[PDB]
């Protein structure tokens, strides 16, 4: 692929902290309209242009919820922003309209002679990761068409339309344990409604509670084997990654109690 980025991959590569880059944040004012700001995490010492990813929390949270997803997801070879909305009482249609607006954000920063991420963006392959009701948020947008990859975590939403909906590859994390956004209301139908034209899987982690899509804990390694995979398989077109994604006995997994998917993806 014209986007492939870093070594040839392993489980390993991973788990480890970081990725190939070294990493650089740059804070995004509150002041911003159409969103609460953010931080944007961006790799140093990189040519050409690479994708981009908005992650969003949920209810009464703020960007610290899954600012792991920062640093990490950047140092592999992205641009990684952490947002807060404008109250933490947002609901998912509003989460939606704010992740949108902090991607039209990144987009316009790329051609900002100002912005430390001017020419680094790849403004066709944009992603979103996003918690709870910033999940439900996340489906909304993958619903959209725009976007190139999704990461709802343990979402929330009032609805299974939008899942139904989907154009973009669709990653959905589960807690088992959950009782904010239980799997059986949330997770399992979104995951259950998505279309089978999409490359998508569901990745449920044993004994998680709500938060264990945030990372930070104890739950990195299935974090990082499928959410960075994802991101490389869906935005760089990079099938080096497509070995951690299908192939393995998923379930079979310590930290897995429930995975469904439909590979192989063509
Ligand atoms: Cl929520
Ligand atoms: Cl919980
Ligand atoms: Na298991």
């Amino acid at each position: 692929s014209a986007y492939q980025r870093g070594p040839d991959p392993s489980v390993s590569f991973l788990e480890a902290d970081r990725g190939q880059y070294s990493v650089r944040s740059s804070r995004v004012s509150s002041l911003v309209s159409g969103f609460g700001g953010g931080t944007i995490y961006y790799p140093t010492g990189t040519t050409g242009t690479m994708g981009a990813v908005v992650v969003i929390p949920g209810f009464v949270s703020a960007e610290s919820s899954i600012d792991w997803w920062g640093p990490k997801l950047a140092s592999y070879g992205f641009v990684v922003m952490t947002i807060d909305t404008n109250t933490g009482f947002d609901q998912p249609p509003s989460r939606a309209r704010q992740i949108n607006n902090a991607l039209d954000y990144l987009v316009s920063q790329n051609s900002r002679s100002s912005s430390p991420v001017r020419g680094m963006i790849d403004t066709n392959r944009l992603g979103v990761i996003g918690w709870s009701m910033g999940g439900g948020g996340t489906l909304r947008v993958a619903s959209e068409g725009r976007i190139k990859a999704a990461i709802p975590l343990a979402p929330w939403d009032t609805t299974s339309y939008y899942a139904s909906r989907s154009q973009a590859p669709t990653l959905i994390f589960a807690c088992e344990s959950d009782v904010i956004a239980p799997v059986l209301q949330h997770a399992s139908p979104f995951y259950n409604s998505l279309p089978s034209s999409i490359d998508k899987a569901f990745v449920e982690i044993n004994g998680g509670s709500h938060s264990c899509g945030n990372g930070g804990s104890i739950y990195n390694d299935v974090l990082s084997r499928f959410g960075v995979s994802w991101m490389k398989l869906h935005l760089d077109e990079d099938s080096r990654y497509k070995q951690f994604l299908c192939g393995p006995n998923h379930t079979s997994d310590s930290q897995i109690s429930d995975y469904r998917g439909n590979c192989p993806y063509l």
